[PDB]
């Protein structure tokens, strides 16, 4: 098997808030150091995508990113009801369901 | 319609991009390796597609999303989103 899906459910250690962070290309890496301080709730999908998991309103980090990036930066936050998604990587598989529960 | 988001990884973006032109003026590039597609499609459909075009062990995650909130530089973005969302 190598499709699988979440229903992002909050349940458990499933965070209520399912968030996709997307940045421009020329942002990547400032934007990967900004998301490794929420640990463990956060995975880089591309370089310039991340899903987080954690109970925060969209504009509210929108308004923490900016203050950390710069009030020009682009950046669209979305909030997820679900995840359909495939991988080969067996170690990120693991990763994956854990983390989208 | 459904409002989705399609990541690939980098090494696949050109691919990716090439597909979501079907999609027409329903679909926005956000970055190399995202994209915003307001269809109404089953995202396990869109990604047996991918994979029947792209190939079975590409990476792809496909998002349902309720909203979005963002800032744009990309004016095509900001279209699309601000009118087709909802
Ligand atoms: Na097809």
């Amino acid at each position: 098997h190598h499709h699988h899906s979440s229903g992002l459910v909050p349940r458990g250690s499933h965070m209520a808030g399912n968030l996709v962070i997307v940045c421009r290309d020329q942002d990547a890496d400032a934007f990967d150091q900004l998301m490794q301080e929420y640990g463990s709730f956060q995975t880089r999908l591309s370089s310039t995508a991340w899903y987080l998991n954690m109970n925060i309103v969209p504009e509210t980090l929108q308004e923490d990113i900016l203050e950390r990036v710069g009030k020009y930066t682009t950046l669209y936050i979305f909030e997820a009801t679900s995840v359909t998604y495939n991988t080969i990587d067996s170690n990120a598989a693991e990763t994956l369901s854990t983390l989208f529960g």
